[PDB]
């Protein structure tokens, strides 16, 4: 087993959890009900 630390920094954020992949949050998923 390998898990000691392997790099804290590459695991932590790129895991692309909260939906956050790219930057499309709020907003653009709420304007589907606008008219549709």
């Amino acid at each position: 087993a390998v898990d000691e630390k392997l790099r804290d920094l590459y695991s932590k954020s790129t895991a692309a959890m909260s939906t956050y992949t790219g930057i499309f949050t709020d907003q653009v998923l709420s304007v589907l009900k606008g008219e549709e």
